[PDB]
């Protein structure tokens, strides 16, 4: 009911349609793409390319009157796992911003082909929040050391142009651009595609947190500052943050 | 038979002389660059240029009519061993197209000065094959995680251009750029440039394949793919690849 | 003595106070900087921001003079821990040219504003010498390892310009810049800040030199060379180097 599901030929368009929210994340959201990542060779298909309706790509997370919200951080890394997994390349068409829980789900894309008006960006250290380690190595390796760490120490937006510049944006074009490319790939040896994906996926990103990494990540999700942050945003005021 | 060897004072040039299959590699061609590396210091010499003759710098493999094709892995290993052995800095003098073997040959010199009309390119999403992990780090390293993502998974060319954009191209030049900077190197200190380039090499890129990617590898390598790649490829038409 | 310290609201501005050297590193500088780095938390700050005075950021060391000189490489140590431990994000404001030491020095900062007309450079080529492991890591971050190549190999140095497009300057601007910067930055959460700095210090640059390393490293910094370009440099002369 929150995705959409398309095939032409052999490319397989899977939609976020949740733009009352700008496709931010749910429980609901996660599970149903989970699932059509895992069933996307039923197929016939021989790439997917991932998008979202309207105006953003995925705004980052939503979990309000969503009933399985315990469950949805567990569920969000299912759906990592699924993608991870898939033999099939991941086009995704990021046709606007792309914040927090969606710059990863970008991130997690095989190629990505950005539209002129998208951004990304981790808001984290405006909420007081700590990042998992692949987010971090990820990012690293798309925008370069340099500028991921202005994007994680000071909130830094990524605008296209500069995602193209560094690799993030592997070309700058629209959902038909993306889908046009993802038809090309689908002509092209699936078990070359396989191998590849897996090696490029095993760099080195998908790292288990040190134990310090651990310490500080708990302190932070724990710490008043990101009630702090909440409260400041819904009273319409600036974060008065505490270091605690 | 197959190279030329010159040296003006203290840089030596070593030219791959196969033209008429725009440089393509075979054993002989392996065997005596190998040979040529390490004896370049006879030395004399403090710098090594590395070119090919006429249109391209190495346009891949050719092994029709080589004698000694069983062999030709081994050798090439061998050959990328000599290499990062050597303690003489390799200046790659990119000519024309680098690609496929030519594409590693060009990575493993230790700087590169690329002609405007040349580029890399490694196809192996068109034939059905797979690499090596340190063909798809150290392209990684020098393209970046997210252009590599596109070369491998879609066989996406990189521009002289581009490959300056990212550090692939250290210069836009000619081979008389490449000998006049290779002179220059070969007057900074040995010891200075062996520990650089020892450490820049130990980078982690010279990485043994997971269990996971020789399972991969050898899918691909042994697939019906790869021979309907080949037919397709004589028969003027367009490959239908299966997966398997 | 050596540096001066301020503090406009948030904001702790700390300045290297050697011009008459370009502010070359001494032991007495080096035990100011470490100094002053630890109290910064005195604080009330939650920015640091590094600078120098006048035309340059740090130009390498001057032990000239300086009593503490056979201390001065593990006092230079004890700064790179103090700065890596510090929980505040440290702004380097690199005004002019940052040489060897100070180039390390600027790539301890966690981010960079960089003038228009610094450069950056490590002449370790020319002096016959050999650098520590995470010297060429975070370069290699910072700059891909494309252009670290050649500023290793080659000394090749590393305008304002190409470092804004690699990422090792995050923005082109003046002191001014990177103090407002700054004061974004300590209006943002401390322990999200603290948690992505560790992380991504803890990227693997961070990086015991290996067994071959110490060996080269120490042929080097044995060798005659090192003491011919001491002498060349003195007598006004290009220097004759042996490669021992
Ligand atoms: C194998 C492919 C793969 C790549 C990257 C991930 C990332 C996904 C990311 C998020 F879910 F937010 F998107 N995210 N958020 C948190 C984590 C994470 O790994 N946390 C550590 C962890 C693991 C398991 C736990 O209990 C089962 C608890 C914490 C984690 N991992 C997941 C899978
Ligand atoms: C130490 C410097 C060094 C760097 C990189 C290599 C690359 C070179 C690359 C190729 F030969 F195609 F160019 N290439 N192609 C295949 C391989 C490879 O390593 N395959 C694994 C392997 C190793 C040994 C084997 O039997 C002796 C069999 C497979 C491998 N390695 C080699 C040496
Ligand atoms: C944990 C944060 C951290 C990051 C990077 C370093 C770098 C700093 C760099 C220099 F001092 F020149 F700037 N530099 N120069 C030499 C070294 C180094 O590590 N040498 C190996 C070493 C270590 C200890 C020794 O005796 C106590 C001797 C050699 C080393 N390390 C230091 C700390």
């Amino acid at each position: 009911h929150m995705i959409g599901i398309t095939q032409a030929e052999a490319v397989l368009t899977i939609e976020l349609q949740r733009p009352e929210r700008r496709n931010a994340l749910n429980s609901q959201l996660v599970e149903e793409l989970t699932q059509a990542i895992r069933k996307a060779g039923d197929g016939s298909a021989r790439a997917i390319v991932l998008t979202g309706q309207g105006t953003a790509f995925c705004a980052g997370a939503d979990l309000s009157g969503d009933a399985f919200a315990a469950d949805y951080p567990d569920r969000l890394i299912e759906l990592h796992k699924a993608m991870d997994a898939s033999p099939m390349p991941v086009v995704g068409a990021i046709n606007g911003p792309a914040i927090g829980a969606g710059l990863q789900l970008a991130m997690q894309c095989d190629l990505r082909v950005v539209a002129p008006d998208a951004f990304f960006q981790f808001p984290t250290s405006k909420y007081g929040l700590a990042l998992d380690n692949w987010s971090i190595r990820r990012l690293s390796s798309l925008v370069g050391h340099g500028r991921a760490r202005a994007m994680l120490l000071s909130a830094e937006k990524l605008t296209a142009e500069i995602a193209l510049h560094t690799g993030m944006a592997n070309r700058i074009g629209t959902l038909a651009d993306a889908q046009a490319w993802a038809a090309e790939i689908a002509r092209l040896a699936p078990l070359a595609i396989q191998h590849a994906k897996r090696v490029l996926n095993d760099d080195g990103a998908i790292e288990e947190a040190w134990p310090a990494h651990k310490e500080l990540f708990d302190k932070a999700w724990g710490s008043q500052d990101v009630i702090e942050a909440q409260v400041a945003r819904m009273e319409k005021r600036p974060p008065k943050f505490q270091g605690a």
